């Protein structure tokens, strides 16, 4: 059973600006997703400080980068707090409406797209390199759900029947045809070292056969 939702008009405008603006520094998408993962890991760690049972769904707190050249997907996995269904529908746990409004006023006032993370809507930078984004998430207080959007003003939410995650979030980037460089090991390592050297969680870059 698949539910189709319309993006709020401001979020649809943010997504089309990310997709249509000529802007060569696309690699910052990975810094933004890793930083989101770090924030999600910070949240579950803080909750575990007064309730250790919050980690019954998984004691390890990490970030995995899984490239797959056959599927042409880059997957960012974290074992953070995850998102409920309401969180997914409500712009994936962000205040995206007010964040987009501030971001667009900054762009007309000199800012560039690399600054998107300062306005709390860094997730949507995924559409700099992805034609379609799938978000699989599991929160302790809800079931596993799958969020998906190819932009175009709508997204879908369904119960995920795939591989159980325990707890955390999985961002699957179905990359554009001309953006497969972000599946190469040395390019991913370069970006992680350049923009994510101070992330307080182990970032493991998977290799392929
Ligand atoms: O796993 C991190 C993540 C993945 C996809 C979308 C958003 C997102 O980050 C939100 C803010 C941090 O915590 C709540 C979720």
């Amino acid at each position: 059973e698949v539910e189709t939702f319309a993006f709020q008009a401001e979020i649809a405008q943010l997504m089309s600006l990310i997709i249509n603006t000529f802007y060569s520094n696309k690699e910052i998408f990975l810094r933004e997703l890793i930083s989101n993962s770090s924030d999600a890991l910070d949240k579950i760690r803080y909750e575990s400080l007064t309730d250790p049972s919050k980690l019954d769904s998984g004691k390890e707190l990490h970030i995995n980068l899984i490239p797959n050249k056959q599927d042409r997907t880059l997957t960012i996995v974290d074992t953070g707090i995850g998102m409920t269904k309401a969180d997914l529908i409500n712009n994936l746990g962000t205040i995206a409406k007010s964040g987009t409004k501030a971001f667009m006023e900054a762009l007309q006032a000199g800012a560039d797209i690399s600054m998107i993370g300062q306005f709390g809507v860094g997730f949507y930078s995924a559409y700099l390199v992805a034609e379609k984004v799938t978000v699989i998430t599991k929160h302790n207080d809800d079931e596993q759900y799958a969020w998906e959007s190819s932009a175009g003003g709508s997204f879908t939410v369904r119960t995920d029947t795939g591989e159980p995650m325990g707890r955390g979030t999985k961002v699957i980037l179905h990359l554009k045809e001309d953006q497969t460089e972000y599946l190469e090991e040395r390019r991913i390592k370069e970006i992680v070292k350049k923009h994510s050297q101070f992330i307080g969680y182990p970032i493991t870059l998977f290799v392929e056969k």
